[PDB]
Order: structure tokens, then C-alpha cells, then sequence
């Protein structure tokens, strides 16, 4: 069923060590977001996150620039903090940008628990089926896809794509989104299209609205 | 924009007469089942209707038992019916089961406000893209379709379909769900789908549900 992922974001340790966990009593899987960090407070912060949640999974995720998040980095930066992270913290998952990062995707082979991610703003890409193969064929344990729609068929494109290969892949777990207003429906099109991850807010969508709209379509 | 079609289902005279208007103020599309009437009191229970709702559209609509309705005609007595109320009432539209009554359209061809109707509550036909098509290039008022998915991807296919009918006839008003519990979701993808007629209740959505999920939509 729909795994509803929210993010934490906190901007320095003072605000981490602060946060309410009571806020994500509804959630059981948690998105750090260490993207909101300076590049070297990101390791210092760490035990904050991990202790508060440690009653939840925990997806660690360095959102970069390319990909809309707020840090720049090199791959090779980028690899050597997700590596760091992981080899002292053991996060539940990890976030990787495929394709703006694929030329130190070598040196993430062998991990099981990758969110193999993709976001496009622009466009929803000519070549999305290709991504969707792609990202599909490896087998990660998510494929997570948001892509901007310039008209109503680009929604319906992300929709049926996901299908297809939801149908193909049964067992591959989908995070997949048209974004933007025009997008929004895709947002809780998850059980038709077979997406079942959810990255809610607490077009983007809060948790309230979510929860009510999984009221009329149950 | 969106359409909202809210129906009145009187079984009798005494019903149709007690009817409270102020139900029905969020709404300027009426939509008399006249099929909740014995044959032999339809035309009694005009009068009540056209007066009631003088205030806003009315589409006249004899729902036959095989598209899912309340009354049993051959279609001699359904194009005599339809023609009887018209000559006299003037609805503003009128429902007319394309396929089901097709031998008797012959009869119907000058009505510039027909909606052209089928419903399907078994499956999501082979040919529903030459249904569209069919119902389309005669350029009804209306081309009003429900059909009943038997998967996720038949849910998406009425979607797509309406979507490519719609661009390809811009100028064409459609009135497409995919029904059941699995169809849901199609009820309120009506603005990306190219489907402005919404017909609710007072698989099926209540207009309250109805407002909430525009809401979130915009
Ligand atoms: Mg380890
Ligand atoms: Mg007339």
C-alpha cells in the first residue's frame, strides 16, 4: 500500500536537535533533506537526525542543484558525504540523482537500498520511457521520477508510463509525479498508476489534503 | 469550464410537486430522470419539472433498463416519448442512448442538443477509441461515455481517449467517467481529460466531494 515519506530540513544543529517529532506521528518514513546544510555541518548533524527518528526508516537525501535541492556539489563530493553518512549512520535509504550523478554511480553498485531519483523541471522528456527502462533495469528499491508537464498529455504520459512499467515490474516499488498545477492530479493517481511512495509536505501537497483525498478514493 | 449535472428523480406526481428548489442553488444544470416514472406518467409529471427548475438548464433523460436506467421501452416507444415532451416542454437538452436506440436516431438527426449517451457496466470495449469516434464526428451537443475498467489501465484508457478526442475537436463538450470504486479517480480528472459535464449526487460522487477535490485542484 501508500508509503507516505515526509521530509525533515533543518538549517543547523540548534534547529535539529529542536525539532518536534510529534509533528510526524502519522509517518513512518522519514526524508532528511541534508540539501538545507552547509556542506560541512551536514556530517556534525547527523546524530540529531538519527536519535529523534530512530523509531522511524530514515531515507537520507542530498538534494543537489541540478535536481532543484539546495546544495551544489561535485559528483565526487556528492558520493563522499552519502558515503560517510552511510558508513557511520546506517540510514534506511539513500537517495541517488541518476542521472546527474551517473559517472560515480560505480561506486554505488552494490547498495540494496537506493532511491534511484530523477527531476526534471523543465519538461516531461522525449525520452522518459528510456529513463523509466533505465532506472527500472537496475532494480533499485525505488524508482522515484517527478518530471514538469507542459500540457495535459505530458500528465497523462508520467501516468500511463508508470503503469506500463508497474505492470512489467510488479515488485519495483514507484514514486512518480507530474509536477506543477497541472500535475497535481497525478498526485493522487497512486493506486491507479502504481506509485506508492508519497513525498507529502506537512503542486506539492500537504498531508491534510492527501489524507482526504485517500478519504474519497479509499 | 466545468459543468455540474445534478439529477431529479421524482417516482410520482405528488413527489415531483414537493420537491425543495433550494437543494438544487449550487447548480444551473438539471438533469430530469424521467425513467423513475411509469411511461404512462411522464408526460403528467412534465408540467411539475419545467416549472419548478424554470430557473436554470434542464436535460431530459429516459435512462432505459440497458444502459442501467429504470424504465423498459422498445425504441419506438423511446423516440415517441422523447418527442412527445420535446414538442410540448422544450428541455434545454436531451439524452439520447446512441447505441442502444440506434435504430430509431434516424428520427433524432435535425436536434442540435442531443447528448449522446452509453454506458458500459461490464467493460472498458475493444473498440471504445471507434465509439468515440463514431459519437464524435456527428457533433452532438454533448458525447457523454462511462464505462466500467476491469484494470488500472483501463481507467487510464478512457482517460487517454478523451484527452486525444478532446484535442483533436476542441469545440466538442464530453461527459466521460471510468465507473466503479477503480474508476474514481477518473470522476475528478476532468479538467487535464478534456471532460467539462460533471454529473454528480446530492463509484459515484456527491457534489460536496465534488467541491473539496476542485478545491485541491483549483
Ligand atoms: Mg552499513
Ligand atoms: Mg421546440
Amino acid at each position: 500500500a501508500m508509503r507516505i515519506v515526509a521530509p525533515v530540513m533543518p538549517r543547523h544543529f540548534d534547529e535539529a536537535q529542536a525539532i518536534d517529532i510529534s509533528k510526524y506521528e502519522d509517518v513512518n518514513l522519514i526524508e532528511w533533506r541534508a540539501d538545507f546544510l552547509p556542506k560541512d555541518e551536514i556530517v556534525a548533524v547527523a546524530p540529531a537526525i538519527f536519535e529523534k527518528f530512530a523509531g522511524k526508516e530514515i531515507i537520507f537525501t542530498l538534494r543537489t542543484v541540478q535536481e532543484g535541492g539546495n546544495i551544489t556539489l561535485s559528483s565526487q563530493e556528492y558520493v563522499d558525504i552519502i558515503k560517510e553518512i552511510n558508513a557511520i549512520y546506517n540510514p534506511d535509504y539513500i537517495d541517488f540523482e541518476y542521472f546527474t550523478h551517473k559517472s560515480v554511480f560505480q561506486e554505488m553498485l552494490d547498495f540494496p537500498n537506493l532511491i534511484l531519483s530523477y527531476h526534471n523541471f523543465e519538461e516531461t522528456p522525449e525520452n522518459l520511457m528510456e529513463a523509466f527502462s533505465e532506472m527500472t533495469k537496475l532494480a533499485p528499491r525505488v524508482v522515484k521520477i517527478a518530471v514538469m508537464p507542459q500540457s495535459e498529455q505530458d500528465v497523462l504520459d508520467l501516468m500511463n508510463y508508470t503503469r506500463g512499467f508497474k505492470t512489467l515490474n510488479p515488485e519495483q516499488e514507484f514514486a512518480t509525479i507530474s509536477m506543477g498545477k497541472l500535475g497535481r492530479l497525478s498526485r493522487f493517481a497512486g493506486d491507479v498508476i502504481g506509485s506508492s511512495w508519497t513525498y507529502v509536505s506537512l503542486g506539492q501537497v500537504t498531508l491534510n489534503d492527501m489524507k482526504r483525498i485517500i478519504e474519497v478514493l479509499e
